[PDB]
């Protein structure tokens, strides 16, 4: 009704000056080709950095999605509000972005302001869209937190991501939205299904929880050729979700299915060494939708 359905995908697209070789470029052209993108409402894309190969991707999905964000904290242009920590100076943005097949109608960013000073150079944060549906409304924002990084401390992690999360759900509180419209809470949240901080999301974010279908982890380096490649003996997790406010209308039945879709192999030549790979990012897509 103006129930949606939704991607989230953590597409990789790192810096193509700090990680030349990771076919940040083919892998925007196979991702603009892949089936799970298409025939959606709206698509949230997280660690959209580089700007080139960010910007391929977001015009190879332009014709589809045409209504589309910036991406988050490369600029104030474009939106109707930037808020949070917002920085000139960070040499990277937030990576964050969202299409919409329908009209946005309000764009905001917000850079967290909760975070990790040595990896702080990123405008990581959330983007808020107001979309509108058969002339109804209906509230999509996508984020990425902070990841477990193995500098700043497990424990410090967590407690970034439980203030990044609070960050979310006062924005949504002091927004006001009324509670007829449904606000989604989408994008790679870093807190692995089925343990005790999974329960602190839920209630950091406001959100239900939802039904899974598909694959049971997004990040899997048992079954994905790069999250394989960078962490060999790395643990399955399950990180990226697309929820929905507990106080507002829920759809009928949100799932979250975890698409483990796969292109063509692709190879980087790098002088070093030769690879293939086949996958379009390290982490598996989610669809959303209720059947
Ligand atoms: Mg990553």
């Amino acid at each position: 009704d103006t129930d949606l359905k939704l991607v989230s995908h953590n597409v990789y697209m790192l810096s193509t000056v700090l990680y030349p070789n990771w076919g940040q470029y083919k892998r925007a052209d196979l991702i603009g080709q892949s089936s799970y993108i298409k025939n959606n409402d709206v698509v949230i894309f997280n660690e959209a950095f580089d700007n080139g190969a960010s910007d391929k991707l977001l015009s190879n999905v332009k014709k589809e999605y045409p209504y589309q964000t910036p991406v988050l904290g490369r600029s104030q242009s474009g939106w109707d509000k930037t808020e949070g920590s917002y920085s000139s100076t960070v040499a990277e943005d937030g990576g964050v972005a969202i299409v919409s097949k329908y009209p946005i109608k309000e764009k905001i960013q917000h850079v967290f302001k909760s975070g990790c000073g040595f990896d702080n150079d990123s405008n990581k944060g959330f983007v808020y869209t107001k979309i509108e549906k058969n002339g109804k409304n209906v509230h999509v924002i996508g984020t990425h937190t902070q990841s477990e990084d193995s500098r700043c401390g497990a424990g410090h992690d967590r407690k970034i991501r439980a203030e990044q999360m609070k960050e979310i759900s006062d924005f949504v509180k002091k927004k006001n939205i009324p509670k007829d419209e449904t606000v989604y809470i989408g994008g790679d949240l870093n807190v692995n299904k089925g343990t005790p901080e999974f329960k602190d999301m839920l209630k950091n974010l406001n959100v239900n929880d939802v039904l899974y279908a598909g694959h049971n982890s997004t990040w899997d380096p048992q079954s994905n050729s790069i999250a394989k490649y960078n962490y060999p003996n790395g643990k399955p997790e399950h990180l990226d979700y697309i929820f929905t406010d507990k106080d507002h209308k829920q759809p009928k039945q949100l799932v979250n299915e975890v698409v483990t879709e796969k292109p063509k192999p692709w190879d980087v030549y790098a002088a070093a060494y030769y690879y293939v790979y086949n996958d379009f990012s390290d982490h598996y897509p989610i669809k959303a939708y209720s059947k």
